[PDB]
């Protein structure tokens, strides 16, 4: 019978959750990019108004 | 019969979604670049006005 390694099964679980956070990583930065761009839209909208 | 690995099928699914976010990644940054450039257009338009 194979005797599973307590270290090995621990790391493999963490790598599974690691991939999930690496994916939530991008989603968070999508919300950051579009917020910055849409903010720059607002600060150029009033700049034309002063023109 | 092949016995699919619960870890393997989990990661392969995440890699599929990973590629999709890596693609939405670019689209978000396109919206950031053109917002910055068009904002710089506005802040040079009024600069000529002061001239």
């Amino acid at each position: 019978q194979p005797q599973p390694d307590p270290v090995q099964e621990q790391l493999k679980q963490l790598a599974v959750e690691k991939a999930q956070l690496e994916n939530e990583e991008l989603r968070s930065k999508i919300r950051l990019n579009d917020a910055q761009a849409q903010k720059a839209m607002a600060e150029r909208d009033n700049k034309n108004l002063d023109y």
